[PDB]
């Protein structure tokens, strides 16, 4: 699924991500357009062979289980091909476990070097919320 806009916001929020640890809700729409492009289906590969899955580009590394990570952990308790569903619940839960990790959305590469310190509020510009 490609999500729209305004779409992924209202779910988001919906998903109680609006201010969860501190984050306003464009910060998540922002780190969401970067990674993936708004598409649940989205993969890519690292280079120390771990693959990020989902809308939010979630780590094989430490997060989820793909059967081709080895020596990795799967502290979601979840199989990495559940973060590319239509339903994104899993992809939100996972995310509020990595947000609390100490780190922050600093997690995301791409909200620190495309979000971060910008006008994220502009992403939820325009949306019914
Ligand atoms: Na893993």
């Amino acid at each position: 699924k490609v999500f729209g806009r305004c779409e992924l916001a209202a779910a988001m929020k919906r998903h109680g991500l609006d201010n969860y640890r501190g984050y306003s809700l464009g910060n998540w729409v922002c780190a969401a357009k970067f990674e993936s492009n708004f598409n649940t289906q989205a993969t890519n590969r690292n280079t120390d062979g771990s693959t990020d899955y989902g809308i939010l580009q979630i780590n094989s590394r430490w997060w989820c289980n793909d059967g081709r990570t080895p020596g990795s952990r799967n502290l979601c308790n979840i199989p990495c091909s559940a973060l590319l569903s239509s339903d994104i619940t899993a992809s939100v839960n996972c995310a509020k476990k990595i947000v609390s990790d100490g780190n922050g959305m600093n997690a995301w590469v791409a909200w620190r070097n495309r979000c971060k310190g910008t006008d994220v509020q502009a992403w939820i510009r325009g949306c019914r919320l």
